[PDB]
């Protein structure tokens, strides 16, 4: 399907910690679609390399944190591995995230973290719209009860 549960033993006890680390639960939503347990140990960069290299719980893109957070803003391209310092610091990884998309604003946001410098063109494209609508669907369930911030819930979306 679409979307769907399943449970993640623990995860709770990671949820809590993002949650003490500066997250708020829009923060969590982002994070649960990024990966099954909330976690950095994806292959380095997710595989991908310079402004294409994912970061952190977010999977964030070295193009936003270069050009939007007060940890990477002015940095080059070829600086892409400083990003790493996320995967191991989850109180910057939370800011880098919610100054990039304070500066971008909600929109905008979605779009670069999607599809990098190029969403930034038409932040409304259908494979962008996609993306916020499993944010959106996957936040609707987190915030319909308290429990999901420190269970072992993790709702998923497969966005296609
Ligand atoms: O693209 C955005 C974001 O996605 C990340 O990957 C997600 C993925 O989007 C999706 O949320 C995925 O959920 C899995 C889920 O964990 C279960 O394994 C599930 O399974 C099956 C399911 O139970 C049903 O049986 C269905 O019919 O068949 C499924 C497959 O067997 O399947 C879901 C869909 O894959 O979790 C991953 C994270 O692990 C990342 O790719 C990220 O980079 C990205 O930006």
């Amino acid at each position: 399907a679409d979307r769907g549960t399943e449970t993640v033993p623990g995860l709770g006890q990671r949820k809590q910690q993002i949650l003490n680390s500066g997250g708020g639960v829009w923060d969590l939503a982002i994070a649960m679609l990024e990966t099954k347990n909330l976690g950095t140990d994806y292959v380095y960069g997710d595989g991908k390399t310079y402004d294409s290299a994912n970061f952190g719980i977010f999977k964030q893109n070295w193009f936003m944190l270069r050009t939007s957070t007060s940890q990477f803003k002015g940095q080059t391209t070829n600086q892409w591995n400083n990003g790493a310092v996320l995967n191991s610091n989850l109180q910057q990884d939370i800011k880098a995230r919610q100054e990039s998309q304070n500066y971008y604003g909600p929109d905008k946001w979605f779009a670069g973290h999607r599809n990098g410098e190029s969403g930034l063109s038409n932040p409304y494209t259908q494979d962008i719209t996609n993306y916020k609508d499993a944010v959106n669907w996957i936040h609707d369930q987190l915030a319909s009860d308290p429990k999901y911030l420190s269970d072992d819930t993790r709702f998923w979306v497969d966005v296609t």
